[PDB]
């Protein structure tokens, strides 16, 4: 019964405003957003903190919330640095961001996690348009543009472009790796002046395109404690061990190594944890064809 | 019923592995823990634990090197290892016991007809402590935290217990000794050190291997029970704790090794309910060297988010 989702300022107002994002009733939900209108121009939203495990993409957006004012040249940019501030609930917040933000925009960034037990490579993911969304990923000018074969769905059931940047708790991440292809990509999208560089990255300045299939995903074969045995950016053989599994009911039985199944590139990796069987544990990726 | 037991004789010669069967009781049915045994005949004993706390698997996996690398490199007494103390927890990505809520550790020495905490510290304690002098505990300081490879020695009153735990410590040749007076020492720590006056090494893994192995080797060595040839000792007071002020998401500004001067931003604390409002900086009270620092996170008012450390006085 009691009140819609909205918003506690006009989106209209130009200029800088914030305030939140009321979800109705757990509770209501109260999420911080940050919006600055500049007239015509390209409209973008800029989402993070899908896991509460895992803050750089939350960082990175509050970062770009105090930077905007003073760069922003035209068009309009909404960020929600925190979609999901607890962590039903989770469907009247996507409905709250259908409702109050797609409808005004005609991208969408959104800052992923896959949370602290993964590492990944600094990336963009992409699943006409199709050539529109890649390019534009790609103008990102990230280490890794990866074409792989739910929030995106949203995006695209309003017909929106849908930009997916990667983020894991891993080693390998490189906030300021980010923050320059997030800045690439506000250049490209010619919501700020400046021209693209590539961030050094494992001592180079340099992209690459990759795909993966499911052959690349590697999974458990059973239940144990899984031990990487290679790190993001791995030039891996057909064959090679990309972790072992080690068994938890034995210490006389033998552990079994996950290996990979063709010359690939290790893109992201678990870290050592306790998976079940079919469980994925390592996506490698090739270059294209 | 049943009482705790092993499901072989710790007095065999040579390698056996087994089980530790923790009885059934009111919370759930019995477990059995996986324990290695190396029987060298005269000489040292020691026991090594690994997976007191769920969300940490490298003590494990370490402790699993340690079970395939003993067989022939140890040369004389009796090395226990139970690489998983506790499987609930490793298993539910727990940081605790998931049935019972609690932490294994500071219950110890637990109860036979307690919760399934009690009854696992019951079982370690009637069939493994009694036949050690010495415990390793590969220790998860937390997920959320990035640590120095170390031990951390908490110092007491009984000088020459001390002297002794501290020197076999500084004998890992670990990157840090960290002599810290934290007073986390319910359970295990007064079970081992107060009560039984034994030899108690924490090696401390955060979660952000080979340094653990070499250090781990080097322990050994410093023990006499293996043969071979095998770091900075600092201390950390109340002032080197740094909390946050007030809750909010937490990112850090240094990292584990920093040497940091007096008055350093050493994180900063960005408000949860409110993108107008600014941030608070987190700095430290001295020059320090950071020992462990929060990864990016939601923190509460009054958390430790950082552990500076200063060197012993020489």
């Amino acid at each position: 019964m009691s009140e819609a989702p909205h918003l506690t300022f006009d989106l209209d107002t130009p200029g800088v405003s914030t305030g939140h994002l009321v979800v109705p009733k757990c509770e209501a939900l109260s999420l911080p957003v940050f919006s600055c209108n500049r007239g015509e121009g390209p409209s973008l939203l800029i989402t993070g903190g899908n896991h509460g495990n895992e803050l750089q993409g939350p960082i990175l957006a509050r970062r770009l919330v105090k930077w905007l004012p003073e760069a922003q040249r035209c068009g309009r940019i909404i960020i929600v640095p925190e979609i999901n501030p607890l962590a039903s609930v989770s469907e009247r917040i996507a409905d709250a961001i259908s409702r109050l933000l797609l409808p005004v925009v005609d991208t969408v960034l959104d800052l992923h996690s896959f949370g602290p037990t993964w590492d990944c490579a600094p990336s963009i993911i992409s699943h006409d348009q199709m050539t529109k969304t890649v390019s534009i990923s790609k103008a990102f000018k990230l280490p890794v543009t990866l074409l792989w074969e739910m929030f995106d769905t949203l995006v695209h059931r309003q017909g929106k472009t849908f930009i997916c940047t990667e983020f894991g708790g891993g080693v390998v991440s490189a906030l300021t790796i980010y923050e320059a292809g997030v800045r690439n990509g506000l250049i490209a999208l010619g919501l700020v002046k400046g021209k693209a560089e590539y961030p050094t990255f494992r001592q180079q300045k340099t992209g690459q395109t990759l795909e993966t299939t499911s052959s690349d995903q590697l999974k458990s074969p059973s239940p144990g404690i899984f031990e990487p045995r290679c790190s993001v950016m791995d030039e891996v053989e057909q064959g090679d061990v990309v972790g072992v599994l080690h068994p938890m009911g034995s210490l006389s039985a033998a552990s079994i190594d996950i290996r990979a199944q063709s010359k690939s590139t290790v893109f992201a990796i678990r870290s050592a944890m306790y998976v079940q069987g079919n469980e994925e544990v390592a996506i490698l990726a090739r270059p294209l064809a």
